């Protein structure tokens, strides 16, 4: 959605796999969904330097409302759990510089059962416009057929530029027009900053694998209508959580930077490991995800349980993957052309590369016909980055 | 076995999981199987206090042979990559104060392809004897019926007996019954000092959930023939490598810990992390796996994604274990009544719990009554012990 917004994979954090729709904030007051949650984070995001590395993005997920519209017929946040109200929670976080989004469906009901939007869009759009929300997140739980879904999707799209506030829209609509056809892409990307591919996210390396394996057995439909203004969105980084091995972590780290998606944490960052906050701020790799070009990466290699990732960067530098796809063992070790890599031209005929994960090394330069050597371990990932002697 | 060996879960560590059969020493001479491997590992083992912590055997594990057979026709390790055969290496082992194990195979060939040992065990065991084995890891790949297997194990096993030689013997048979009829272990528990259940184990979570639901629907046969001399055999400890989580792998040792299950690592000692070092060697969960009473823990609860495990120990004191099998989320919280725990026994009338992992922290005491509660993060697990008094 060309509005000026998303010109680069958005930066943020989602409560939803770290604290899904959990309630009972009598015997669990610190990971029940409240203002009081968002209000604590908001304010770490800040404290701990997120802010800083670039997530701007606070996000409210399904769940966040009370149980119907109020007697003007416009939602309404749970009255327990969100006393104040949005508005004046979404002050605060704009008082502390961060931007807040919440959740919404296009049909009958959110996934969660809550208020639905369904013959709505236009009021809860001026709604949420007037709360002073920055970005929403469209979701599609129970609709009739695409007919009502589609439209809604872009129907929403155009009340919110309606509304005049700027705010990113991130659908989930692809996601549903599986296993029925294809989604125009093409179409979709003229009404979504992002949108959602596959299935839900577990802390699991499963889940990552799948989406990858999935991601990766697709690219020809969405690795092209990638691009600013519109991404391709995995789900969120489940790094810092207790699911995945170290490892992991690089790898799905490493990954979504090669694949333009957009970073939304998921995880309490009151209590994340100090290893793994590193990695969520890594400067450098951060900046690969950020590129400004938005040119979206891909599988280059399959086989001999190796996956070879790789995404055009700007300045003819190009950022690459390693995944060592096998489960057993040890640190194998990994080694290809370095010319047939960046499709040719990265190092041709001069190359630099400088390992950027998991130990940021200074590797020296590569000629054409240099053939680089490394060693990646199980589950593992290794990002390097290269750069062109111009 | 009855041989007076592994009258507690043996203790070693077993390079297959971590090194599997790797044999280029030219472009990849760290993962590489031969002698000066074993040689620093050994040295290790002892230097980090392994050894003082319990794990006592390094063994080697398939593809550790040369291609066949010498002129006498006994078993030569490969000349190139074990320049000093075995029994010197032995030595160095048996110097540093620990106890050397070593791979074969009852059918034709290892599963590696290498020499079997069918027609050869006697042989086969007074070499090793010879050698100055302390232990024989028996695997079974390659041999016509259960015929050529059932006794080959049961050969085997006499033939070491003979040569005088004190080998904890540790089978595979089990494994390799199934698909023709569930074992009798009582039979073969007259044969091992413990064997493999079910199939290999990846450095992965997944590998490990089957395991334990696999065990888990099992107990009826297995959970109780266990006990010393005999124990029944998980695999390797993949704790310090990298396919599992920090909750994982608290998990894994807390549930070996409850199966007195054999305790093998398979890692590299020299490139592991501290915070898996710790727990890998943590006193009080090694004391509880090592229990001398030799009961078997099991899966008392199923349902909502918890698992709660336990075993009996010594001194009316329990051990119990707290599962998490949801993969998403955050930690979650179970309660359960402290009384229908040690099958209503521990906790009459008083109980005193110590959280022994992931943490080990002291908790109060606790009534018969009383009721339990706590949290459990994703894929991980609360192990507990339970003394009885009466304060
Ligand atoms: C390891 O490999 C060994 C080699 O066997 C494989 O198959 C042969 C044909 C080659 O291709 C070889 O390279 C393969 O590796 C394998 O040894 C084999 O073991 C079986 C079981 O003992 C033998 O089969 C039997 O053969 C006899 C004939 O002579 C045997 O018995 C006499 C007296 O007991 C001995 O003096 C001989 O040395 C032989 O051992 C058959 O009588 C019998 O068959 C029955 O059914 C047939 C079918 O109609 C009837 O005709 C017979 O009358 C019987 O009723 C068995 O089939 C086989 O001879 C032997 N091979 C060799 C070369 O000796 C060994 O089993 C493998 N190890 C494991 C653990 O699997
Ligand atoms: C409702 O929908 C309409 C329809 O699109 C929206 O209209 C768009 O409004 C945005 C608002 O700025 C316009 O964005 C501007 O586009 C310029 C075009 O350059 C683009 O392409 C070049 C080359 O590819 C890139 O270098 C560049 O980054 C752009 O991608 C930009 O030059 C503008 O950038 C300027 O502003 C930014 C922000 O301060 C600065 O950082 C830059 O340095 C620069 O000064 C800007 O991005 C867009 O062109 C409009 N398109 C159309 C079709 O009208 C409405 O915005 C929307 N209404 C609401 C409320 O959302
Ligand atoms: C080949 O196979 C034989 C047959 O099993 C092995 O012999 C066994 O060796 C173990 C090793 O100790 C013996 O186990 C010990 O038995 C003691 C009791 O002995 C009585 O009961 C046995 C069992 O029926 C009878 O065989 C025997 O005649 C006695 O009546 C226990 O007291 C032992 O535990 C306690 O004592 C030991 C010994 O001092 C201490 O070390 C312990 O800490 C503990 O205090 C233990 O359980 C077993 O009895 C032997 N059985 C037989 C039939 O001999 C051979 O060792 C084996 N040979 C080779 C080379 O492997
Ligand atoms: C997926 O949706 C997109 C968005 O509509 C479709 O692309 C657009 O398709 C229309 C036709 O339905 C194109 O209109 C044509 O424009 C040309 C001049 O540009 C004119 O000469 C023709 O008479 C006609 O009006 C439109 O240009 C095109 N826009 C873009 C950006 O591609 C696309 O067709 C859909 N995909 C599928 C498979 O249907
Ligand atoms: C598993 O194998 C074991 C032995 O390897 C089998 O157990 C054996 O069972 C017989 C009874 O059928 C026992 O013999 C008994 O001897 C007494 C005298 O002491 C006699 O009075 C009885 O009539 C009987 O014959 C034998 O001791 C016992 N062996 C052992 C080691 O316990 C068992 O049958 C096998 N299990 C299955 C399911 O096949
Ligand atoms: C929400 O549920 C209602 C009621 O089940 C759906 O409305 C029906 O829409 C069909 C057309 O698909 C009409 O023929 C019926 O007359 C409608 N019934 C009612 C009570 O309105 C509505 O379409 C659903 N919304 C979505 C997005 O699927
Ligand atoms: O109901 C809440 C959930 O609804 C959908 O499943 C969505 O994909 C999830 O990310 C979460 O928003
Ligand atoms: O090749 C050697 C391997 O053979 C079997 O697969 C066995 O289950 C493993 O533990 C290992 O010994």
């Amino acid at each position: 959605l060309d509005n000026g917004l998303a010109r680069t994979p958005t930066m943020g954090w989602l409560h939803w796999e770290r604290f899904m729709c959990n309630l009972d904030c009598q015997e669990e007051p610190d990971s029940c969904i409240s203002e009081k949650l968002f209000m604590e984070m908001a304010e770490l995001m800040v404290s701990e330097g997120w802010k800083d590395a670039g997530y701007e993005y606070l996000c409210i997920d399904d769940c966040w409302m009370a149980p119907q519209r109020d007697s003007e017929g416009r939602l309404q946040a749970d009255p327990q759990r969100f006393p104040h109200g949005i508005r004046q929670l979404a002050n605060y976080v704009h008082s502390k510089g961060l931007k807040l989004g919440i959740y919404a469906d296009v049909g009958n009901k959110t996934c969660a059962g809550f208020p639905g939007s369904f013959g709505y869009y236009d009021i809860d759009a001026q709604t949420f416009a007037d709360w002073g929300v920055d970005l929403l997140k469209f979701d599609g739980c129970y609709c009739d057929s695409l007919e009502n879904l589609a439209d809604g999707y872009k129907h929403m799209s155009l009340a919110l530029n309606r509304t005049g506030r700027s705010i990113v829209y991130s659908c989930e609509w692809p996601l549903y027009m599986w296993p029925f056809q294809k989604p125009n892409y093409t179409e979709i990307r003229q009404y979504c900053n992002h949108w959602r591919n596959f299935a839900d996210i577990d802390d699991s390396w499963k889940s990552i694998k799948s989406i990858l394996d999935w991601t990766s057995f697709n690219q020809e439909r969405i690795v092209d209508v990638a691009g600013p203004g519109g991404w391709n969105d995995p789900d969120m980084l489940v790094i810092g959580n207790f699911g995945l091995s170290w490892n992991q972590q690089v790898t799905q780290m490493a990954l979504w930077a090669i694949m333009a998606a957009p970073l939304f944490m998921s995880n309490d960052l009151r209590h994340i490991s100090p290893q793994a906050k590193a990695l969520l701020q890594d400067k450098d790799v951060i900046a690969i995800n950020q590129d400004p070009l938005g040119k979206q990466g891909y599988q280059l290699r399959q086989g001999d349980n190796f996956e070879v990732w790789e995404r055009p960067l700007s300045g003819l530098a190009w950022a690459v993957a390693m995944i060592n796809r096998q489960e057993i063992g040890g640190p194998r070790s990994y080694t290809i052309a370095v010319a047939s890599l960046g499709k040719g031209v990265a190092c041709n005929p001069a190359c630099f590369i400088t390992q950027l994960l998991p130990v940021k090394r200074k590797l020296g330069f590569y000629e054409w016909t240099s053939r680089l050597r490394s060693h990646i371990n199980p589950t593992g990932t290794v990002l390097l980055q290269l750069e062109n002697t111009m």
